[PDB]
Order: C-alpha cells, then structure tokens, then sequence
C-alpha cells in the first residue's frame, strides 16, 4: 500500500509535505518533506514498510537513537539527529536532519569513480570515531555500508580529467555522519546468532561463532577498499563463495575457527569445500586476487591506507584491531599537523 501514501504533495500528521523520494530500500522509503510547523524547515521521512520484521526494527531504532541523542546532544560523534516519530496509515514513520546523498549514491553518480586519499582520510577518521563512540556505549551496530554513511553536504565542483579521458566531480566538504539503528544491539541483549541481507559480514558471523564489537570494525575494513576502488571486493551473495573470496584476498582461514563452526557444509577434512575448477571457482580466481595487489600506487600513504585495512581484515575477532587502536594508525598521522 505504501505507493498510495508518499507522493509528492501529500501531508504526513497534518505537518509534512512531501517534496519528493530521496532513496528507497527493503525497509521502505525516505522521502524529503517541509515542515509546515517548524517555519517550513526541510527534514528527512523514513517511511517504513507494513511488515512485521520492519515494524520491529523500527521501534528497535527509535530507542536506540533517544539514548544517542541524549547522550550526544550537539551530534560531536556524528551519529545522525532524530527529530521525531508518529503513524500514518499503518506506516511507522521516524524524522531526520535532512543530509546530503550517501557515501554510496555519491560513487554511483560519479560513474563509480573512487574517492581520492585525502578525502578518505577524513571520513574514516569520522566513521572510526562516530563507531567507538557507539562501542563505548556498549552497542553494535552490526550493519555498516556505505548506503550507511551519508555526507552531511554532498555538493561537488565538476571538470574534465585528462588522466582517464572523462568528467569527474570533486566533493566541497567529506564530513559524514552514520545513519540506520534498526539492526544496533547493546551487550546485555540477546546476540542472535542468525544475521540477514549483507556483504559486509564477518568471518564470524557467517560461521556463527558468536559476534561483538569486532564484527563492526570488519565492516568497516570493506568500506575503506570500497571507497580506494570505487567498487565492492566481496561481489557475491552465496555465503561459501564469499568464503572463498576471502581466502583469495587474505589467505586461508584459521583452523581453530573451522573446527569450532557448527556450520559443518561449508568444509570436508578442515579445508573449504570448494571447487576452483568449477564455474563459480574460476570467477573467484579472476575477480579476487591478494589484498597488496588491489594499491594502485607504492607510495607511503598507500601503503599506510593498507596496512590499517589489513588489520581491520584480520580473522580471529580476538586478535583484529579495535577503534581505539586504529585511531591512533599513521594514515592518520596528516589530521593531526601544526
Ligand atoms: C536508512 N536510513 C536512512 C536515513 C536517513 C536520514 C536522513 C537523511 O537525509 C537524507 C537521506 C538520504 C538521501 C539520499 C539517499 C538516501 C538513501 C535511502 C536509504 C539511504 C537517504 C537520509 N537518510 C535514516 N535511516
């Protein structure tokens, strides 16, 4: 039903009005809205699906982002402001600051164009700080992407580069903020061992060993090569070929994790039960290759880039860097001059 309530025009909770859609999703829609009470102020809808999981998650958010908020009133840690909620027609619907276009739309209009080293430098720096805040707080978000991370202003300027014969936007200002609490978890709640729809998703995860903070800073790992490469390095979704990708960029899995997984199908002895030779296998091989061989320059601040998602991309959650730590990583080193 939701096509018959978010059209432009329409009036949400008699305060509203419906500008116009900014992205949809599974969850539903968030659509951009005036704020006929508020002095005509532009604010963002989340306009949730009529189904039950959602609904849930919905209310999960909304609790979540009350404590945050609070806690965070002037937004130092850039988790995103939520303004209110109410019910329109069945529909649970949450009130955001409006924000600019997501990390990922932004690559997606660019001709999926990376983003250059500086402006990564930033926006790790932010969603590294942004995440710990969350991790102090004993949280987990447990669903970071980059359709997750949005620009705060996602203007550009606009020129040709001769460099790869094509245009090519600039983005003005990279300051970011998270957004998406449906899925966040606290310590003390109960750790479903079951996870959904993401490619951004643990060793441990996938072979059900039980989840933590550490499961986010794998997460993040995948958005700094998504955001050097401009495109995704786990292109998959089938949960042993993604397992097979893994052992391509980053070598084989430990034994101590394949021998305590109860999710037996996946191995034969102790070894990935996969065929390179098959049609899936011989994908595997020419997509996926060694983490180094992904750096598209020697240079020191490359290297210093990798050497940080390297340690995001360690295995064993016990032994994978924490946000404490990667704060304090050289890549870093530049923000921190006088
Ligand atoms: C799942 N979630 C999103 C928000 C959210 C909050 C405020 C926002 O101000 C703008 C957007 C926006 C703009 C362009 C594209 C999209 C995409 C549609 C999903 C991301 C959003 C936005 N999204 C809160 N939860």
């Amino acid at each position: 039903s939701m096509h018959l309530i978010c059209q432009s025009g329409d009036v949400l909770s008699a305060r509203y009005e419906i500008v116009d859609t900014l992205g949809e999703g599974a969850f539903g829609k968030v659509v951009e809205c005036i704020d006929h009470k508020a002095g005509g102020r532009h604010v963002a809808v989340k306009i949730v699906k009529n189904v039950d999981r959602y609904c849930e998650a919905a209310r999960s958010e909304i609790q979540v982002l009350e404590h945050l908020n609070t806690t965070d009133p002037n937004s130092t840690f850039r988790c995103v402001q939520m303004l209110e909620w109410f019910e329109h027609h069945g529909h649970i619907c949450i009130v955001f600051e409006l924000l600019g276009l997501s990390t990922y739309d932004f690559i997606k209009e660019n001709g999926f164009l990376p983003f250059r080293l500086d402006h990564i430098r930033k926006m790790a720096y932010q969603i590294c700080k942004s995440v710990n805040f969350l991790h102090s707080n004993k949280l987990t978000h447990t669903d970071l992407k980059p359709e997750n991370i949005l620009f705060v202003q996602s203007d550009y300027t606009e020129a040709y580069n001769p460099k790869i014969k094509r245009d090519e936007r600039t983005l003005i200002n990279p300051d970011i903020k998270v957004v998406d609490f449906g899925s966040a978890t606290y310590d003390d709640e109960h750790h479903s061992t079951l996870v959904s729809t993401r490619h951004y998703r643990a060793p441990e995860v996938i072979l059900a060993l039980g989840w933590s903070q550490p499961c986010d800073v794998w997460s993040i790992g995948c958005i700094l090569i998504e955001y050097y490469l401009g495109f995704t390095v786990f292109p998959t979704h089938d949960s042993k070929e993604h397992l097979a990708m893994m052992e391509r960029i980053l070598g084989p899995l430990p034994k101590h994790m394949i021998q305590k997984t109860r999710k037996r199908k996946y191995f034969h002895h102790d070894r990935l039960d996969w065929d390179e030779h098959s049609s899936a296998g011989r994908y595997v091989s020419r997509a996926c290759k060694p983490l180094k061989e992904f750096m598209l320059s020697q240079d020191v601040e490359h290297e210093r880039l990798f050497d940080l998602i390297q340690k995001m991309l360690e295995y064993d959650p016990a032994k994978r860097i924490t946000l404490r730590e990667a704060l304090k990583h050289p890549f870093f080193d530049l923000l921190k001059k006088s």
